[PDB]
């Protein structure tokens, strides 16, 4: 759209909340905790060419889920061409405020 903005609630802030746990899980790539929580509210944005080589990459939805005991950084960029989900949680890991 232009900037960040509010995440939808209800069957998607879940949606990608379960996606993370469940993708991760197939996978088996670093191993999630045991379901603990997240702080709420998650915000999204729309990512832009920052050296990408294409204008407008898609969106992204930025969310912060506590694991373990420490609110990791857990991102999904979307494909532009339609409205894929690109694996992009469990990063940082992100300190508590």
């Amino acid at each position: 759209m232009g900037e960040w903005e509010i995440i939808d609630i209800g069957p998607f802030t879940q949606n990608l909340a379960k996606f993370a746990v469940d993708e991760e899980n197939k996978i088996g790539q670093y191993g999630r905790l045991t379901f603990n929580k997240v702080i709420r509210p998650c915000m999204k944005k729309t990512i832009y060419e920052n050296e990408g080589f294409r204008e407008i990459k898609g969106y992204e939805y930025q969310l912060y889920v506590y694991a373990s005991d420490k609110l990791f950084r857990a991102d999904i960029s979307e494909d532009y061409k339609t409205r894929g989900r690109k694996l992009l949680r469990f990063n940082g890991p992100v300190p508590p405020p």
